[PDB]
This record gives structure tokens, C-alpha cells and sequence, in this order.
């Protein structure tokens, strides 16, 4: 067929009950994730093709970058709690990988301050149990799919995107094939 289990996607042996509809995992330490977000804009092109009533979830992971990787997962939780993802995604990717000016939790915090999140608002979120819960949520979803690498994307806790089994020749073609595959999967 045109879409095949094992080709553009794979099928989890242990499907995940109740998982988010479209679930993306990334790390601000992950160079391929930088490309996905800054150059390919995968998340946004997937969204632009998703059926109505399907929501996209994006979680950070701990397994890259050691101590700072874990701080970034907490900072992504802060970004979600405040709803400022679109304000800090780029400067976090660039601070970690382009300028390499993010070396500590304080440098992470500076990015939010520079984006206009007030210092008191960031600190209260950072220390909140709402944020502790979002951290564990991100960790649980990654654990549930036994996530070893990023970037990754899952649909309905059943299908894992396989960007290698796609037509990877052209890149704009690549993005749209990735996005059409997610649409197809979300329609199964
Ligand atoms: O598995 C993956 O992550 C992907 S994604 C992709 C196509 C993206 C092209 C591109 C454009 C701009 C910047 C970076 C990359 N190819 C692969 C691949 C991986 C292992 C072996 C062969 C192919």
C-alpha cells in the first residue's frame, strides 16, 4: 500500500491507554530537534493539516544534557503552565545550541525574563506543584512509550512516526510527507 506499517510509521507492541492524540517529544539539546523546529517547522506543519478536534501535545525529555536537561524539562513545564511556548522555544533552542549561552538554570530563566515573563511570575511557576505535576506528566508519557530518542512523534498511543521510511529526498517534501502521515494515522 502507499502507507505501510514499518514504512512511514511503526506500531507500538504495547499501545498506551489514554495517550494524547498527537504527542511530540523533543530536547533543547537535540540537534535534530533544532532542525525539526527551526528549519523544518515540523510541529507547525503537522498542526496545519490535523483534522478538526485533534490537539497536539509537545513534551521535553530528560535523557539528553544531564543536569541541565532536567532543568529544561522543568522550564518547559513552566512554559506550558504559563502558555508562553511560542515565546521561548526559539531563544531556548538558540541559547542551548547556537550561542551556547544557556549553561545553568539561571541562564534558562534569563530567556523567559527577556521574553517578558516577569521574574516573580517565572519563579512562582518554577516552584509550583502545578509545575511539578507537569514535569511528572512529561516523564510519564515518555516512559510509557519507552522513549530512547528524539525527535519522536506518536499518534493515539499506537503509532510511532518513522521519518526514515518516508521520502527523505527533498526537505519541504519531507515536512509535508511527515504531516500527511500524521493526518493519515489520526484518521485510522
Ligand atoms: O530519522 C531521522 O531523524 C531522519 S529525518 C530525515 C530527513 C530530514 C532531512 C533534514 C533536513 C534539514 C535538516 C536536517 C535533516 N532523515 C532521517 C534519517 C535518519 C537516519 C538515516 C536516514 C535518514
Amino acid at each position: 500500500a502507499q502507507y505501510e506499517d514499518g514504512k512511514q510509521y511503526t506500531t507500538l507492541e504495547k499501545p498506551v491507554a489514554g495517550a494524547p492524540q498527537v504527542l511530540e517529544f523533543f530536547s533543547f539539546f537535540c540537534p535534530h530537534c533544532y532542525q525539526f523546529e527551526e528549519v523544518l517547522h515540523i510541529s507547525d506543519n503537522v498542526k496545519k493539516k490535523l483534522p478538526e478536534g485533534v490537539k497536539m501535545t509537545k513534551y521535553h525529555v530528560n535523557f539528553m544534557g544531564g543536569d541541565l536537561g532536567k532543568d529544561l524539562t522543568q522550564a518547559w513545564a513552566v512554559a506550558m503552565a504559563l502558555g508562553v511556548e511560542d515565546k521561548v522555544t526559539v531563544p531556548l533552542f538558540e541559547g542551548v545550541q547556537k550561542t551556547q549561552t544557556i549553561r545553568s538554570a539561571s541562564d534558562i530563566r534569563d530567556v523567559f525574563i527577556n521574553a517578558g515573563i516577569k521574574g516573580e511570575e517565572y519563579d512562582a511557576a518554577w516552584n509550583s506543584f502545578v509545575v511539578k505535576s507537569l514535569v511528572a506528566q512529561q516523564e510519564k508519557a515518555a516512559a510509557d512509550v519507552q522513549l530512547r530518542g528524539v525527535p519522536a512523534m506518536f499518534v493515539n498511543g499506537k503509532y510511532q512516526l518513522n521519518p526514515q521510511g518516508m521520502d527523505t529526498s527533498n526537505m519541504d517534501v519531507f515536512v509535508q510527507q511527515y504531516a500527511d502521515t500524521v493526518k493519515y494515522l489520526s484518521e485510522k
